[PDB]
């Protein structure tokens, strides 16, 4: 009943690993099995749509950008920490990358079920994530870099 | 009705920041605010002992030795993950240190309750933490770097 998903580099279009979800007692838990990616902490969160493709905006196009804004059920339009209700149910703890370009480190969210996830994006940016939407909105995530459909 | 902990480096006796906790509907938070700490992922948990003094053992010193092993409430005798069980309650979520050696990453232990963490330590390793006991024990965090008694 536990779910595997694949990720793809937005960027190269080539796969940098897996990612397992799984449901418990405290919420749904991510554990990470991806490489190619820069070391530092990611902006990691489940996002509206479920798809990966580019979308356009402005003149300009954005990779993943057809996924949406991040996952929130209950329209709170904030962006925060993944034990705070009042902001977007889909913002999870960020994303480790070792120096060696792995991701091995499993992450918990306590707001989640597995049941709802479905349809939905995994997304991974290239920035960090400050849980905030100051100074800089969505925690500073900026790009997406990888992403992945939730089947 | 939050609480702040005083943290020391056990090697060089200077102080390396301090860690505020919380309490919230899906359990304390750990709110780091830390410095002078070596980048990486450090093992991150509660001991057993609300002491940083050292220790002695077969002949050699063990910095931080008197706060004991890790919280186990349930003695289940066991290194594990925040949110498994069986296992050392006092299991954290490792502890990230940016490239600049700073760590402000906040994080959650769902297991636990901010009333039972009083007269306890908080210890931060040097080695990361893979939360088993395989193939090196504790999740290989290894030796004490920085230390806390919960008052
Ligand atoms: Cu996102
Ligand atoms: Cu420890
Ligand atoms: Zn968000
Ligand atoms: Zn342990």
């Amino acid at each position: 009943q536990d779910l595997t998903v694949k990720m793809t580099d937005l960027q190269t279009g080539k796969p940098v690993g897996t990612i397992e979800l799984s449901q418990n007692k405290y919420g749904v838990v991510f554990i990470p099995e991806l490489a190619d990616l820069t070391p530092g902490m990611h902006g990691f969160h489940i996002h509206q749509n479920g798809s990966c493709a580019s979308s356009e905006k402005d003149g300009k196009v954005v990779l993943g950008g057809a996924a949406g804004g991040h996952y929130d059920p209950e329209h709170t339009n904030k962006h925060g920490f993944p034990y705070t209700d009042d902001n977007h149910k889909g913002d999870l703890p960020a994303l480790f990358v070792s120096a060696n370009g792995l991701a091995t480190n499993p992450v918990l969210a306590p707001r989640l079920t597995l049941k709802e996830l479905k349809g939905h994006a995994i997304m991974i940016h290239a920035g960090g994530d400050n849980h905030s939407d100051m100074p800089k909105a969505l925690g500073g995530g900026g790009a997406r870099v990888a992403c992945g459909v939730i089947q």
